């Protein structure tokens, strides 16, 4: 639609500059519509970023749902690698939306609440799998599962997103998946 | 001095509202000086937060230097707990400066560079200790030490600061030290 064109324009421009430096007029021009026509689709450029983030977050969530329904046939190291890889590939394929969406957590209650809702969901799912591993005798009962899950999820948020943004310091993007898998597997299966 | 009074006023006000909602006039009034007298001590309210952050960061750094010079007489779990505790206690004793200083990373190159410099230093020291543990045969050679150190340091930044801010999600403050120690010890000593 024109909606999909505004979203694509926003994602393209965000690869060059922050949302602060993008105007409604910029988004309209790229989508081949006028400013008032823009306001028919979105109330604000902040609504455009919220929608972009919502789509990327739901893409990751559905990928993880897909894996949870269809468990891959592998050792525990590859089970966790496959789950972390959802986030690495999904967010790493949308770096500009990731960077801008994280930055908007500071200024938008709707972005903060979106991020908070899905992090809670991914932590609860992490904990449920760690608890399943403990129930079947493959993982030791150490930390409370939900506390362990929370810190591992927060580690992944900061570490993946520092890598994608090329922050100093950061793990290089080509090393970050193996880095996180090591810490997940040792902390989940380690006495 | 009047300098110390401005710094104390800023830290007190930051416990109530963001730097965005604090004026130079607010800082002058609390310190018992006029606005132009304020500008004799600091160029801007942003300089006041930079100085507060610089003092808290250097306090943590010196505490860690103190431990590095005078190694406590304990098992490896208590060695790592004592190091992480520097950050938990130092930043956890200055939550308002922590929150505001992290938020200012987005808008101030000097705050971003301060934070980046010390994180590099703390990661290099982490890696140097992991490498010492590997050299003496107490830790296995798994991940490259500096990559492991980077992800553990970034985990601590996000997890400690989410706890202090009471974010949803977060580990409760009373559980966060034990949570992080578990993940450091298992990931550093785990095959
Ligand atoms: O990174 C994460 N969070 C942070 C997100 C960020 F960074 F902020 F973007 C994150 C990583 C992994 C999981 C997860 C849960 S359970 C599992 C195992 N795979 S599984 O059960 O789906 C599976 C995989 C393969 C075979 C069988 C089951 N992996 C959840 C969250
Ligand atoms: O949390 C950290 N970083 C993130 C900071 C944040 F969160 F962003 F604020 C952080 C935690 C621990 C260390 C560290 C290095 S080495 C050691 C062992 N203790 S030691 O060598 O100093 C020691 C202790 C006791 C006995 C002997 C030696 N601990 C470094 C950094």
């Amino acid at each position: 639609d024109r909606e999909l064109a505004i979203l694509a324009t926003a994602e393209n421009l965000l690869e060059d500059r922050p949302l602060a430096d993008i105007s409604v007029d910029d988004l309209a021009k790229g989508a081949g519509i006028s400013r008032p026509t823009f306001y028919f689709y979105f109330p604000s450029k902040e609504a455009v970023l919220l929608t972009l983030l919502d789509r990327v977050v739901n893409q990751a969530d559905m990928a993880l749902q897909t894996l949870a329904e269809n468990p891959a046939d592998t050792d525990r190291e590859n089970m966790w690698r496959t789950g972390i890889n959802v986030f690495f590939e999904t967010f790493g394929s949308h770096k500009a939306v990731t960077r801008a969406g994280q930055a908007a957590r500071a200024t938008s209650v709707e972005v903060a609440e979106l991020w908070s809702t899905f992090m809670q969901k991914w932590i609860a799912y992490t904990a449920a799998v760690i608890d399943a591993e403990r129930d079947r005798g493959a993982a030791p009962r150490t930390l409370p599962a939900h506390e362990l899950a929370t810190a591992l999820n927060l580690m992944n948020e900061r570490t993946l997103f520092a890598s994608f943004a090329g922050e100093q310091p950061s793990v290089p993007e080509a090393r970050v998946l193996d880095t996180l898998v090591h810490i997940w597997v040792t902390s989940i299966y380690g006495e």
